[PDB]
């Protein structure tokens, strides 16, 4: 006789009204395996947990055993003690199988305090018509793009490109397109400032001002699907989380008329930013051992396949990838290369206080009040004051 896992495992999910009742029987199923474990899902709505998930840890009361973590917020929540870490413990039993950046987002200095969920990033978006009837290919870098929208606008009248201009995640792709990026952790050095950073704010100002792109100041999600379900513009940058909205506009009755790609490189670089969700284990958890085993359970390749299957989330682990339904799915399809171009976050407890600084040198670009040296440095001036040890 052995003993078996037994009492409870309370599971915060931030999965959204659609994915809530399929992650909630995914969750129970633990249960299948373990009879004696009491599997309690709740599901938190994402844009609450993270302050949820600080107060009650902060409170020493009603947290959870098991957190949805985003990819940032490992770092955010480890920093402040309250993720248990899981090296040299069961829950890792799943290891090399996940795709590189998903395994580096579960880490914070040297230790692990996640196991990955699923992946996305962003890609470009192309209208297959449009294109075709400007007998342009899908652009592979900001000067090809150039060109194409060049040659649609003179065929269709639209413009080639909407770029985002009032959220920070979407100048990331141009960061890395010119070789650049945020910080060097390793280093402790901010490079957001060295010249792949003027580069990358120059090139966002020129696409408007060649007018291969369109932006606005304010509403730019809006202004953005607006503009591409429409066929003001070819193009545009954009995530998994746009597939429903898009295949809703008056140019894409036939979803035979979207083309996803990678987004495109710039003069040093090819990258997009990445996104996702992980599990972590409460570091006051008064039930760590059936936790290892819960979340090793909802990171394995059995539940993502199920996950992609039923709610088309882009699994972590390369084999899952392999399997048939999983390969022909319409989200793999559009996004699995994009993910593959995808750039890892800084994994540092500030990663998401990064973005402002950008938020607001872009837009002042964009607007003609900043150049793109005065940006950076202004970027670089501001990571160093909320990076107290950074160079």
């Amino acid at each position: 006789a052995m003993v078996e896992l037994s009492g409870t495992v309370t599971f915060w999910d931030t999965s959204n009204e659609a994915e809530k009742a399929t992650y909630q029987a995914l969750a129970e199923g633990f249960e299948k395996e373990h009879p004696k474990v009491d599997v309690k899902y709740v599901n938190v709505p994402f844009g609450e947990a993270n302050a949820k998930f600080k107060n009650a840890a902060g409170g020493n009361s009603g947290a959870p055993d098991v957190m949805r973590t985003e990819v940032a917020w490992v770092a955010d929540f480890a920093s402040i003690g309250y993720l248990a870490p899981l090296d040299g413990t069961p829950a890792l039993d799943d290891g090399s199988d996940h795709l590189p950046q998903a395994a580096a987002s579960t880490r914070y200095e040297g230790k692990t305090y996640a196991v990955p969920q699923v992946i996305d990033t962003l890609a470009l978006f192309y209208n297959k018509e449009l294109l075709t009837k400007a007998g342009v290919e899908v652009p592979g870098s900001v000067a090809e793009l150039k060109t194409a929208a060049a040659e649609i606008t003179e065929k269709t009248g639209a413009t080639g490109l909407y770029l985002r201009g009032d959220d920070p995640y979407w100048f990331l792709p141009y960061l890395y397109g010119e070789g650049g990026d945020l910080v060097d952790e390793k280093n402790k050095t901010v490079t957001v400032d060295d010249e792949a950073g003027v580069r990358a704010y120059r090139v966002i100002k020129d696409l408007v001002d060649s007018k291969a792109a369109i932006t606005d100041a304010s509403d730019g999600w809006n202004n953005m699907q607006n503009a591409f379900k429409s066929g003001k513009v070819a193009m545009m940058v954009n995530g998994p989380w746009a597939i429903e909205d898009v295949k809703a506009g008056a140019r894409f009755k036939d979803a035979g008329n979207l083309g996803v790609a990678p987004v495109p490189a710039g003069s040093a670089g090819q990258g997009s930013p990445q996104g996702g969700w992980n599990l972590s284990v409460y570091a006051g958890s008064k039930n760590l051992d059936a936790s290892y085993a819960f979340v090793k359970y909802m990171s394995s390749a059995k539940v993502q396949q199920q996950t992609t299957e039923k709610l088309s989330l882009l699994p972590t682990r390369t084999s899952v990838y392999e399997v048939p339904s999983v390969a022909d799915n319409e989200m793999v399809k559009f996004f699995k290369p994009a993910v593959d171009k995808a750039v890892e976050r800084p994994w540092i407890a500030e990663g998401n206080a990064l973005f402002e600084p950008i938020r607001l040198q872009m837009a002042n670009v964009l607007s003609g009040e900043t150049s793109p040296d005065e940006a950076a440095a202004n970027t670089g001036d501001a990571y160093r004051k909320l990076l107290k040890d950074y160079k």
